[PDB]
């Protein structure tokens, strides 16, 4: 996240680490078996790390709970990241408390100039790399579809949106990928690519997931 701020421990409780001996991408915990992250972030031997604040510190809290499967969505596009949404099961379920919750799908798409937080662990930096201990966070709109399209002629479909600020500053980065775009209690976005990161006129653009509520419902009903 560049131009963010510490969030503080276990603020965003339904946050997780995807780790391979590494934190490689983040995700939402959307009930105490299932994890949505990107389809992009997909690979085997994956560990899923819960309340977690500091991910390179044991500091109380943290869960860390194998994979059983990852379910990519069937129409994922490597090319142009259009459906890049996975869905984990996990080996067993994680203990809710205060500290690992899970988060709301939403019941309807959010508007243009919605106030969303996004987390990760991802690069602080756009120009090189720095990647914090904890998580950080950042408040941002999401843009209107004529100013998205406008940034990333012919790469936007009706799955993705975008999110930040046009003037540079503020964005996600690598490492925040996978990760959770929460507006008004529900998780609408997942983070999944942008050109760079906090450059002028090139926002992050996100899956949006209000488009898959049915599917990712009855894909985890028939698993
Ligand atoms: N500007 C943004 N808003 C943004 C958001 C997410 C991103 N993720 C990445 C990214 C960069 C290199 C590799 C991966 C990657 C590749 C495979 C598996 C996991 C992550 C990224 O997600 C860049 C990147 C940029
Ligand atoms: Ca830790
Ligand atoms: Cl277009």
């Amino acid at each position: 996240i560049v131009g963010g701020y510490t969030c503080g421990a276990n603020t965003v409780p339904y946050q997780v680490s995807l780790n391979s001996g590494y934190h490689f991408c983040g995700g939402s915990l959307i009930n105490s078996q299932w994890v949505v992250s990107a389809a992009h972030c997909y690979k085997s031997g994956i560990q899923v790390r819960l309340g977690e604040d500091n991910i390179n510190v044991v500091e109380g809290n943290e869960q860390f709970i194998s994979a059983s499967k990852s379910i990519v969505h069937p129409s994922y596009n490597s090319n142009t990241l259009n459906n890049d949404i996975m869905l984990i099961k996990l080996k067993s379920a994680a203990s809710l408390n205060s500290r690992v919750a899970s988060i709301s799908l939403p019941t309807s798409c959010a508007s243009a100039g919605t106030q969303c937080l996004i987390s990760g662990w991802g690069n602080t930096k756009s120009s090189g790399t720095s990647y914090p201990d904890v998580l950080k966070c950042l408040k941002a709109p999401i843009l209107s579809d004529s100013s998205c399209k406008s940034a990333y002629p012919g790469q936007i479909t009706s799955n993705m949106f975008c999110a930040g600020y046009l003037e540079g500053g503020k964005d996600s980065c690598q490492g925040d990928s996978g990760g959770p775009v929460v507006c008004s209690g529900k998780l609408q976005g997942i983070v999944s690519w942008g050109s760079g990161c906090a450059q002028k006129n090139k926002p992050g653009v996100y899956t949006k997931v209000c488009n898959y509520v049915s599917w990712i419902k009855q894909t985890i009903a028939s698993n």
